[PDB]
């Protein structure tokens, strides 16, 4: 099960948000992680074209060397509210899953600056809510939350002590394809 009471930030800024740029994730919350210990990266690319909100995805395993891509359409709910019906695809935007009903993420940006926000995201795929997750990104992978975004988590009722940092998992990144899938 998922919360869907995650509260939008007030005067969110989504020409900002979505400028075609990547966030990455620097730490995370998972309320519902595996029972198989997983070390994590991920990366996203928010922006728009021909018109719609797109937004693609990257996540990538240091261990297993392990790389999948996504690509959705999204629809906004509220301002800050997004629903992204997902297809995964090669790196170069060949479908490798196609867009299916039961699959679909829903994220609501909660706090959100020129160099970080905090997201929470709800993952469905086929009718099976896949948990809660609570991300931190920053538009530079290499920086430390500051001050703001904390203040955030702690306005959000969590403990940022509880976060996992992905700064130390050997991370590897393609920003490239991840800014070229948005036009896929
Ligand atoms: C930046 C926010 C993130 C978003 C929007 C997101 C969204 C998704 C999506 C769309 C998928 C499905 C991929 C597919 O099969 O086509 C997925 C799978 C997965 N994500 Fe993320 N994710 C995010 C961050 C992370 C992080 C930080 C972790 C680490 C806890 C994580 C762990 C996983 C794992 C282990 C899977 C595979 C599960 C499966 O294939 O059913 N994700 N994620
Ligand atoms: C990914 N959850």
């Amino acid at each position: 099960k998922c919360t869907k009471n995650a509260l939008a930030q007030t005067g969110f800024n989504k020409d900002k948000y979505f400028n075609g740029d990547v966030w990455y994730v620097t730490d995370y919350l998972d309320l519902e992680p595996d029972d198989v210990p997983k070390r994590y990266c991920a990366a996203l690319a928010a922006g728009t074209a021909s018109g719609k909100l797109k937004e693609a995805l990257y996540h990538y395993d240091p261990k297993t060397q392990d790389t999948f891509y996504d690509v959705s359409e999204l629809q906004e709910e509220s301002p800050g509210k997004y629903t992204a019906n997902f297809k995964k695809v090669e790196k170069n935007g060949n479908v490798k899953v196609d867009v299916t009903s039961g699959n679909y993420y829903t994220f609501t940006v909660m706090y959100a600056d020129d160099s970080s926000a905090l997201i929470h995201t709800c993952l469905h795929k086929g009718n099976k809510d896949l948990g809660d997750l609570y991300a931190v990104l920053n538009r530079n992978k290499d920086t430390n939350a500051g001050d703001k975004v904390k203040g955030a988590v702690t306005a959000a009722s969590l403990k940022f002590s509880d976060f996992i940092s992905t700064k130390d998992n050997k991370c590897e990144y393609d920003n490239v394809s991840l800014k070229s899938l948005l036009t896929k």
